[PDB]
């Protein structure tokens, strides 16, 4: 049901299998030879042989980002569901915490007045006949 | 592991299993009989005989009264508790979320530039010979 307890923690446990996959893909953007993204790098390369490699290094660099980025997009926007989530169940909790308050002094009421019935019982039993004998 | 998601996640599952044992102790306190709990009711009662069986009655809803008080005292302890983590937990991911915008705006400019070193390739690479001839 939503947007219940059961739900939030679904959507926290989502949260766990949006790391994984990270530091690795991470680490080999993290690197990348600085060949690859500074233009001013171009005019050192007097070789059409090495060139054309570069050509294939930085085509598979630009595969690896994209993806990336989009994985990244999509975490972005699963936390702010998450943080709208946590903000509504907060909101709810702070209700319940207010009910459940008003509730307990209720039964402190009751348990007050049982108390009183009690002690004024302990007196009124004598007072009475022990019609035994 | 505090605090932290794994925390966040015991403390919410401890609130589905505090409301196990309610509806049916909740149940016996709602159908207590108004003469263990109305003072002006005791006058009604004309016998010692009737006035001790009543003395027993009134006694376990004493028991029934003070143990169902003290787990629901307990239970808005720790309710308050898991405000103070839902809030401290809202905020540290309202950083988490900053950071992470922060961290893929940069990868998008690594993208940008990448992309200009695709471009700017696929015109110096006609501005090298084919050796062959």
């Amino acid at each position: 049901a939503m947007g219940s307890t059961e739900e939030l923690i679904k959507a926290l446990q989502d949260l766990e299998n949006a790391a994984s996959g990270d530091a690795t893909v991470r680490q080999k953007i993290a690197s990348l030879p600085q060949e690859v993204q500074d233009v001013s790098l171009l005019e050192k390369i007097t070789d059409k042989e090495a060139a054309e490699r570069l050509s294939k290094t930085v085509d598979e660099a630009c595969l690896l980002l994209a993806e990336y980025n989009g994985r990244l997009a999509a975490e972005l926007e699963d936390r702010r569901q998450l943080a709208r989530m946590l903000v509504e169940y907060t909101q709810n909790q702070k209700d319940v915490l207010s009910e459940k308050e008003k509730k307990l002094e209720e039964y402190k009421q009751k348990l007050a007045r049982v108390t009183q019935v009690r002690k004024e019982l302990k007196s009124h039993i004598q007072s009475l006949p022990d019609l035994s004998l």
